[PDB]
């Protein structure tokens, strides 16, 4: 067929019960996942095409970066609970990747200092035990699907995007392809 198991997508030999509908994880160190964020506009460009009544998580992951790698899932724990995602995603793309200005907890917290969030807002989300539980959410969403490489998109706790499987020529037709991907998955 157009669509087919082992080509634009795999299915999980363990489906994950409860899972959310459409699940992203990534990591700030990942040149794929600065690209997919930055430059192809992944993420945006499957919302854009869900269906009605589809909420789309995100989730950071730790096996990268080692110890700043695990500040990065916290601060983005952070992220998550202050509802400020789409205002320290870019600075912190570029301070890992880009500038390479981060290098401790520290210069992340810079990032949502300069982006407006209040250092006390900040320190006391950091530190709260709604943070600690989001952290162990992504940690746990990860391990459901056995998470081994970044970027990686799963829909229904079924399936796996399989980006591998979609030709690179055009980024914008691989885009809407990954996205095309996630909706016809989404209605299966």
């Amino acid at each position: 067929a157009q669509y087919e198991d082992g080509k634009q997508y795999t299915t999980l030999e363990k489906p994950v019960a409860g899972a959310p509908q459409v699940l992203e994880f990534f990591s700030f160190f990942c040149p794929h996942c600065y690209q997919f964020e930055e430059v192809l506009h992944i993420s945006d460009n499957v919302k854009k095409k869900l269906p009605e009544g589809v909420k789309m998580t995100k989730y950071h992951v730790n096996f990268m970066g080692g110890d700043l790698g695990k500040d990065l899932t916290q601060a983005w724990a952070v992220a998550m609970a202050l509802g400020v995602e789409d205002k320290v995603t870019v600075p912190l793309f570029e301070g890992v990747q880009k500038t390479q200005t981060i290098r401790s907890a520290s210069d992340i917290r810079d990032v949502f200092i300069n982006a407006g969030i209040k250092g006390e807002e900040y320190d006391a989300a950091w530190n709260s035990f709604v943070v600690k539980s989001l952290v162990a959410q992504q940690e746990k969403a990860a391990a459901d699907v056995q998470l081994r490489g970044v970027p990686a998109m799963f829909v229904n706790g079924k399936y796996q995007l399989n980006p591998q499987g979609m030709d690179t020529s055009n980024m914008d037709v691989f885009v809407q392809q990954y996205a095309d991907t996630v909706k016809y998955l989404s209605e299966k």
